[PDB]
């Protein structure tokens, strides 16, 4: 071992998942189609919106329902839920708003947000059995994601981006540290904690974290089937080709992330296999689900694959690096996804000619 880039470094904190500047110039430059049109972010005044306060004390994440599975809903639930749906949601708005419009403003109103999230050691104190381990890799990620576009930018309290960037690394670290279950240490969670700590880890310089980020991806090239199909998640019953595909989202952004600091994850390959098989196995799946009975019997949900679904951002990033073709016919409106950095439409998609 102990993985083929554990000597990997950042070699710049500023370069983000896209190039920002160049994105934005084609943005204002460019022949705009209608596609890319419906995706840029309306402006707004983000210094009065009133953004979520964190939790005090330990981050708990309530039950759903009264009893059992069916039941009525925990009353105590959705307001809790709802701080972080709207803390992502915001993040990621400003981000893409910082992105389009090149406007200091909205990189302010994030760090405003963050700042108070981290005065109040948001997502640092809680049970790692516990659903709150799932939700702070989402967050931390997502406020990452959308920080990390603005590393640059010189109109900002730069001592309140320090405090942002050094509480981030904080909370990677811990919720990283904690090394999952039989599953969870190896499936999908495991690649999701390997983008949180893979764009962390650069926006912070800490190359520790970013060696490990790339790890999970690694990781993540070893557990895939001859026919492209991911060996944890096809154990998910009539969920194993929704969680094909999920499986995607975050193994996309640690590649994208990746490329900006010279590193070139796509070629990354064992055994003959790569991301590459793993997406057209999705593609063909999908169009033909036959191919999942080999794994399991069960019909399969297939609520993610549908036009406008966030769990299809992934294929904005590939679509516009590889130029492969829209197989499936979803590629018509917008994708917006928080956790894997906003709008992939606004920020990669390429008219084609």
């Amino acid at each position: 071992g102990s993985h083929p880039f554990d000597q990997a470094v950042v070699k710049d904190p500023t370069a983000s998942y896209v190039d920002v500047k160049a994105r934005r110039t084609f943005l204002q430059s460019g022949q705009l189609d209608d596609r890319l049109k419906a995706a840029l972010p309306k402006e707004y005044d983000c210094t009065t919106e009133a953004t979520p306060n964190p939790q005090q004390g330990e981050m708990v994440i309530p039950r759903r329902y009264l009893s059992g599975n069916h039941g009525p809903v925990n009353p105590d639930y959705e307001p809790v839920v709802t701080l972080y749906r709207d803390f992502e949601k915001i993040s990621a708005t400003l981000g893409n708003l910082y992105v389009a419009t090149g406007k200091p403003v909205y990189a302010t109103c994030l760090l405003n947000m963050l700042d108070k999230w981290a005065k109040a050691d948001a997502l640092l104190n809680y049970d790692p059995k516990s659903q709150s381990w799932y939700q702070v890799e989402w967050s931390a990620a997502t406020a990452a994601f959308a920080l990390s576009t603005m590393m640059a930018e010189p109109n900002v309290d730069t001592a309140q981006r320090e405090r942002v960037v050094k509480w981030l690394n904080r909370v990677a670290r811990h919720q990283t540290s904690f090394p999952g279950g039989d599953t969870s240490c190896c499936n999908n969670a495991s690649y999701w904690r390997g983008q949180e700590a893979t764009i962390i880890g650069v926006i912070s310089k800490d190359d520790e974290l970013f060696r490990w980020g790339l790890g999970r991806y690694v990781q993540a090239m070893g557990l895939i089937n001859e026919d492209g199909s991911f060996v944890h998640e096809m154990t998910r019953h009539e969920q194993s080709l929704h969680y094909q595909n999920y499986a995607m989202l975050p193994l996309t952004m640690i590649a994208e992330t990746a490329s900006r600091q010279g590193i070139d994850l796509y070629a990354y390959k064992e055994n003959g296999r790569d991301i590459h098989s793993a997406r057209k196995f999705v593609f063909a799946a999908v169009k033909n689900p036959d191919l999942i009975k080999k794994y399991a019997s069960e019909p399969q949900d297939t609520r993610a694959f549908k036009p406008g679904r966030g769990d299809l951002n992934w294929i904005e990033y590939q679509r516009a690096r590889f130029g492969f073709a829209d197989e499936l016919g979803f590629m018509t409106v917008p994708i917006f996804d928080p956790r894997t950095g906003g709008s992939g439409t606004l920020l990669a998609y390429k008219p084609q000619g």
